[PDB]
């Protein structure tokens, strides 16, 4: 059912997660994190804790879709284990912020040619799927744009739930 889905973004904040490649997001996946360069953390931390969801919506760049989506479930912290994340050449691990866990609440893929009816006002009434990393996507969009992915049978939102 959606009903669980529905109970978990009801209220959410929403952001765009623009990916370089699927080893980061398949890592994300695994290990439950993500980290971003400190300007999107900022915006991410104070997301955590206005809102009782912050919910970030993952697209590797080219791939012409959507991976998932995840629920912020910490703000960010320094110091955890260290993530193998693949860098651009110039650039150093130095150079991010902390480390957010996540919760996963769909690892299923959605195509752009799906979302094709879905705008998002703070984004010039664009297209969802176009946006830089870290782009807030309206609550109405947000939400339409995550009821469009198909169910994840693997998540028990059970869980998700407990933490909010
Ligand atoms: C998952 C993370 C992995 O690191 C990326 C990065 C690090 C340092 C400089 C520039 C970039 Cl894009 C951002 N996304």
């Amino acid at each position: 059912g959606t009903s669980k889905l529905k109970y978990v973004l009801q209220d959410a904040r929403f952001f765009l997660i623009k990916s370089n490649n699927h080893e980061n997001v398949s890592l994300a996946k695994a290990k439950g994190v993500w980290s971003t360069l400190p300007v999107n953390e900022k915006k991410l931390n104070l997301a955590f804790r206005s809102a009782r969801s912050v919910i970030l919506i993952f697209s590797v760049r080219e791939s012409g879709k959507f991976q998932g989506f995840a629920r912020l479930s910490s703000e960010s912290h320094h110091g955890g284990s260290p993530i193998h994340w693949v860098l651009p050449a110039g650039m150093s691990a130095k150079m991010l912020g902390g480390v957010f866990k996540i919760d996963w609440i769909c690892r299923r893929e959605l195509p752009f040619t799906k979302s094709a009816h879905l705008t998002n006002p703070w984004n010039e009434h664009k297209p969802v799927k176009i946006g830089r990393d870290g782009q807030e996507i309206e609550l109405e969009c947000g939400t339409q744009l995550c009821l469009l992915f198909p169910p994840d049978e693997s998540i028990d939102l059970y869980q998700v739930i407990h933490k909010m």
